[PDB]
C-alpha cells in the first residue's frame, strides 16, 4: 500500500541489545541516541536466483537484524561506528561508493545515498550512528541488505520525510547496487514488507507482498555451512546475472522479439504469453547446452565484442569467456514454477503437504547445485546431514557458494534434529530454529 514503517516504543532495559547500544553510544558520542532503527535479515524458503530475473520468491524475515542507534546532528558530518571492532569507525562530510573494495560502511552509504538522491538532496544528512547487526555475515541471510535497508530508514527518519514500505524497498534494492552487486529486490522487499507469523510471496514490477501461511506441523531451521561468501567481493554472483541476461536476449531474438530492450528472463515469457512449462521448451529449442563464448554471442545478437563488453556486461564480468546460457535459463524457469507450486500447496494444504513442500525444496537445492552451480561441498554435505536427521526438505538459501541452508523439519523430529545435526557437522549461532518475523521499524524509548 502506502503504509510506512511503524514507529514503536520499547523499554531499552528489556532489551539487552538496545541497552547495550544505548550505553555504548553514549560512551562513543557523549550523548544518548535520539532513536533507533531495526531492519531484519531473511531466509528464502524457495525461489533462488530468480528475483533479478523478475520472478516471484518466497522468503520470510528472520529474527536477526541490523540495529542502529541514531542522533541527528547539525554539522553535515556523518560519524559511523560499530559494536563489533571488526568493523572500523568511519567519518565523512562528503557532498556527493568506491566499489574498488567492499568496506562495511559503504553499505550504510548505499542506503543513505538512495534516500538523499530520491529527494534530490545534495548535502550530507548529519548524524551519529552506532551499528549492531546480529545476522551472521556473508552467509546468505541478507546481512548486507539489512544494513542497507536500516541505513535508508535511518536517513529517512533523520530527514523527517515520508516513504511507504514499498518505495523504501524499491529504492534500497537499487541503491545496494552501488556496492557493485547486480542483484534483485528480494532481500530489501522482505526486510521492509515482512509481517510476523507469515512468509510472503514477493512479486516484482510492480512490487507486491502476499501472505503465505506455512505448514503448521513443521519448523524451519537454519544451519550455516560456515563457508563465508562475500557477494560484493567476488564475481560469482554477477556472472550468473549476466548469464541470465544474455540467455534472455538470445531467447528473445530466437522468438523474434525486440531483444535489444530485454534484460530479464521473465520478460521473454511475458512477451510470449506462454506458461513457465512452455518457456522450458522454448529454452530447450533456442539455447544449445554446451557453453556459449563471447564471439558466438556477438554473432548471434549482431553486435560487437566492444558493445557486449561495455554495453552489456558488467565491469566485473567483462572477461568471462564461458556462458552457461542453457543451464541458467533452465534453472530459472523451473525454479520460478516451484515457487508457484509451493504457494499453491500451502494454500490448498493437502494432507501430504509437508512432504510435497519438502520435495519442492529438495528439487530447488539440486537445481541450484547442478544447473545453477551455486552450491558448494560444505553446503551439499550439510544438506545431506539435515535430511538424514529428519528434514523433509533442505536446501541452500540466499546466493549460495557457502552460507546457510534452510530445512523444513517435522515438529516431532525437532529436538533430535538439532542435537544430531550439531553433533554431526559442528564438532544457536550457526544452527537455530526460526519462524516468520516482522519487518523494519523505527524504535523510540518507552
Ligand atoms: N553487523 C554488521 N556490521 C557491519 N557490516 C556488516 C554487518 N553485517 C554485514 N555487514 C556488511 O555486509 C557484508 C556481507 O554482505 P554479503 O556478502 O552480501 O552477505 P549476506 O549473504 O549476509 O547478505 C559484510 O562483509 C559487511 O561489510
Ligand atoms: C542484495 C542482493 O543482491 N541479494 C541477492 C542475493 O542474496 P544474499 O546476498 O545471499 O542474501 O542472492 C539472492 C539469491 O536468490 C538474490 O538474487 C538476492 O537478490
Ligand atoms: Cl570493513
Ligand atoms: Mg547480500
Ligand atoms: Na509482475
Amino acid at each position: 500500500a502506502t503504509e510506512s514503517p511503524a514507529t514503536r516504543r520499547v523499554q531499552v532495559a528489556e532489551h539487552p541489545r538496545l541497552l547495550k547500544l544505548k550505553e555504548m553510544f553514549n560512551s562513543k558520542f557523549g550523548s544518548i541516541p535520539k532513536f533507533y532503527v531495526r531492519a531484519p535479515g531473511r531466509v528464502n524458503i524457495i525461489g533462488e536466483h530468480i528475483d533479478y530475473c523478475g520472478y516471484s520468491v518466497l522468503p520470510m524475515a528472520v529474527e536477526q537484524d541490523v540495529l542502529i542507534a541514531v542522533e541527528p546532528v547539525k554539522t553535515y558530518a556523518l560519524q559511523l561506528a560499530n559494536t563489533n571492532p571488526l568493523y572500523p569507525d568511519f567519518s565523512t562530510s562528503a557532498n556527493n561508493i568506491d566499489k574498488t573494495k567492499p568496506l562495511w560502511h559503504n553499505y550504510f552509504l548505499c542506503g543513505l545515498k538512495g534516500i538523499q538522491e530520491h529527494f534530490g538532496l545534495s548535502n550530507l544528512t548529519g548524524m551519529n550512528c552506532l551499528v549492531d547487526g546480529n545476522i551472521p555475515p556473508s552467509s546468505g541471510l541478507s546481512s548486507s541488505s539489512a544494513l542497507v535497508c536500516c541505513a535508508g530508514l535511518v536517513t529517512l527518519t533523520v530527514l523527517g520525510r515520508n516513504l511507504s514500505k514499498v518505495e523504501l524497498a524499491e529504492i534500497c534494492a537499487k541503491s545496494e547496487r552501488y556496492i557493485g552487486t547486480e542483484g534483485g529486490g528480494m532481500d530489501q522487499s522482505i526486510s521492509f514488507l515482512a509481517e510476523e507469523g507469515t512468509a510472503k510471496l514477493i512479486e516484482f514490477s510492480p512490487l507486491r507482498a502476499t501472505d503465505v501461511k506455512l505448514p503448521s506441523g513443521a519448523v524451519f531451521v537454519i544451519a550455516n555451512s560456515c563457508v563465508e561468501m562475500n557477494k560484493a567481493a567476488t564475481s560469482h554472483f554477477n556472472i550468473r546475472v549476466m548469464e541470465c541476461r544474455l540467455a534472455a536476449k538470445l531467447l528473445a531474438k530466437y522468438k523474434s522479439l525486440q531483444w535489444d530492450k530485454v534484460l530479464r528472463l521473465e520478460e521473454v515469457q511475458a512477451k510470449l504469453g506462454i506458461s513457465l512449462e512452455e518457456m522450458l521448451l522454448v529454452t530447450e529449442d533456442a539455447l544449445h547446452p554446451e557453453p556459449y563464448n563471447p564471439e558466438e554471442i556477438c554473432r548471434c545478437l549482431g553486435i560487437s565484442l566492444e558493445e557486449l563488453r561495455t554495453q552489456i556486461l558488467s565491469p566485473n564480468t567483462q572477461d568471462v569467456l564461458i556462458f552457461k546460457l542453457y543451464q541458467r535459463a533452465k534453472h530459472v524457469y523451473s525454479e520460478a514454477a516451484r515457487v508457484l507450486q509451493f504457494k499453491k500447496i500451502c494454500e490448498e494444504a493437502p494432507e501430504n503437504m509437508v512432504q510435497l513442500l519438502g520435495e519442492l525444496m529438495n528439487q530447488s537445492h539440486m537445481s541450484c547445485r547442478d544447473m545453477y552451480e551455486c552450491s558448494c561441498p560444505e553446503l551439499d554435505q550439510l544438506v545431506d546431514i539435515c535430511r538424514k536427521f529428519g528434514a523433509q526438505g533442505s536446501r541452500l538459501t540466499g546466493a549460495g557458494w557457502g552460507g546457510c541452508t534452510v530445512s523444513m523439519v517435522p515438529a516431532d523430529k525437532l529436538p533430535s534434529f538439532l542435537a544430531n545435526v550439531h553433533k554431526a557437522y559442528y564438532q544457536k549461532q550457526s544452527l537455530f530454529a526460526t519462524k516468520p518475523g516482522g519487518g523494519a521499524l523505527v524504535l523510540l524509548e518507552a
